[PDB]
């Protein structure tokens, strides 16, 4: 029998020492913090006194309950009964993918590399898939990097479980134009083939290692040129298998979109071999 306002998640804000912030402010009142019982490292992500996004951040911390997988960056408690609310998850000690793509050491993040975070990032999108959740916000800026390349999916402020097949944003709504989707753009309609879209656009970010999408292009004509047919092109040193991939993930209509599971099993399938080519060439100087 456990006390009567027991909670699993919750734990005393005193137990977390609060230290430098995080991101440059870019991702909102996140900070580097330490679970002192375990002398661990972990990001807290806050919420200013005063603001008029307090049921955000509260679904937010209600949604990474729900969710576990080894690339989905995991919960480890929440300090949301008063004042000074916190969301405390597991530190991913490299950053954000994109910034971690812009200043990485090609030597050391090569092809095999971006095929290993296109797997991990693929595999966490199926287990979302069939949990029937959405992320809706799939972007490099939005992955973070751990130790030995690992790669984790995150910023779920967005991610919705999902009742039907699809999912009307709230009119007024605003969107990251260039990694969303048609459909999305023109009737605020979301789905797992948003989202997969979505992905095309991230494998394009690991491609160029961390180039903006859609190189001078104007926001305010991305629209007009999908619908045209246009798609940006493949990158130079980009595999053609995985190019394809990419224009798959770009089909105008969200049913000729490949499915996450088809996705992973492509990039799986890809990693393997590139992965043991990688070895074998390594062995031609030790065996
Ligand atoms: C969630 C999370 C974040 C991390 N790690 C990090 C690490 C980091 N770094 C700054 C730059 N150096 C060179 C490397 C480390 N910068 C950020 S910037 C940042 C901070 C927070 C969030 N997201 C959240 O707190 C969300 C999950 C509720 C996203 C990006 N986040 N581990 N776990």
């Amino acid at each position: 029998g456990m006390s009567p306002n027991y909670d699993k998640w919750e734990m005393e804000r005193t137990d977390i020492t609060m230290k430098h912030k995080l991101g440059g402010g870019q991702y909102g009142e996140v900070y580097e913090g330490v679970w002192k019982k375990y002398s661990l490292t972990v990001a807290v992500k806050t919420l200013k006194e005063d603001t008029m996004e307090v049921e955000e951040f509260l679904k937010e911390a209600a949604v990474m309950k729900e969710i576990k997988h080894p690339n989905l960056v995991q919960l480890l408690g929440v300090c949301t009964r008063e004042p000074p609310f916190y969301i405390i998850t597991e530190f991913m000690t490299y950053g954000n993918l994109l910034d971690y793509l812009r200043e990485c050491n090609r030597q050391e993040v090569n092809a095999v590399v971006l095929l290993y975070m296109a797997t991990q990032i693929s595999s966490a999108m199926e287990y979302l898939e069939k949990k029937n959740f959405i992320h809706r916000d799939l972007a490099a800026r939005n992955c973070l990097v751990g130790e030995n390349h690992l790669v984790k999916v995150a910023d779920f402020g967005l991610s919705r479980l999902m009742t039907g097949d699809t999912y009307t944003a709230p009119a007024g709504a605003k969107f990251p134009i260039k990694w969303t989707a048609p459909e999305s753009l023109a009737y605020n309609k979301f789905s797992i083939k948003s989202d997969v879209w979505a992905f095309g656009v991230l494998l394009w970010e690991i491609a160029t290692y961390g180039m903006s999408p859609y190189p001078g292009i104007d926001l305010s004509q991305v629209y007009e040129l999908l619908e045209k047919d246009y798609r940006m092109e493949r990158p130079e040193g980009c595999p053609e298998k995985v190019y394809e991939l990419m224009r798959a993930c770009w089909q105008w209509n969200p049913s000729d979109r490949p499915s996450f599971a088809e996705i992973h099993q492509a990039f799986e399938t890809m990693f393997q071999e590139s992965s043991i080519s990688d070895e074998v060439e390594k062995e031609l100087g030790k065996q």
